């Protein structure tokens, strides 16, 4: 399902897991 997680993988990708981002809220 690379839709309601691509975005998320761009979160990921923007330092999702590292800066303090919120994944798809």
């Amino acid at each position: 399902e690379e839709e309601a997680v691509r975005l998320y993988i761009q979160w990921l990708k923007q330092g999702g897991p590292s800066s303090g981002r919120p994944p798809p809220s």
